[PDB]
């Protein structure tokens, strides 16, 4: 399916700090992040999307139309601007953030009643598992 809307509760966080450390998200604030618990909100309409994921202290939000680049500023991540740009792979989610970092993106599938979300830069890979709530 392509449909990915829903409220998602995080199951399982693997490699988190690796992949902050690879954005050189500073150690203070990884140490205060690593093990927040995570809400991610999607609407979804047509090729448009709203992404919000949530925490205690700490949000990150995106929008973005399917098929169109667009200028992401990582402001509460690691303060960099990049091309964005988000599309189909089949039934494969894929988003390719061009900049500084190599291999510098994310992809959701789902399976079951589960969304997993895999974020990359450069060789690490943050692997994530959400529940639709
Ligand atoms: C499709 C869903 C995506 C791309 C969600 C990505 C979520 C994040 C990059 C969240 C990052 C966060 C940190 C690096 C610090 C802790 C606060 C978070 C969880 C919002």
């Amino acid at each position: 399916t392509r449909d990915r809307n829903g409220t998602w509760e995080m199951e399982s966080n693997e490699n988190f700090e690796g992949w902050m450390k690879a954005l050189d998200i500073d150690f203070a604030l990884r140490k205060i992040a690593v093990r927040l618990t995570q809400t991610l909100v999607i609407d979804q309409d047509g090729d448009n999307f709203k992404v919000k994921c949530t925490s205690t202290f700490w949000n990150y939000d995106v929008d973005f139309t399917v098929g169109v680049e667009f200028d992401e500023y990582t402001k509460s991540l690691d303060n960099r601007h990049v091309k964005a740009l988000v599309t189909w792979e089949g039934d494969v989610l894929v988003c390719v953030q061009k900049g500084e970092k190599e291999n510098r993106g994310w992809k959701k599938w789902i399976e079951g009643d589960k969304l997993y979300l895999e974020l990359t830069c450069g060789d690490q890979v943050c692997r994530q598992v959400f529940k639709k709530k």
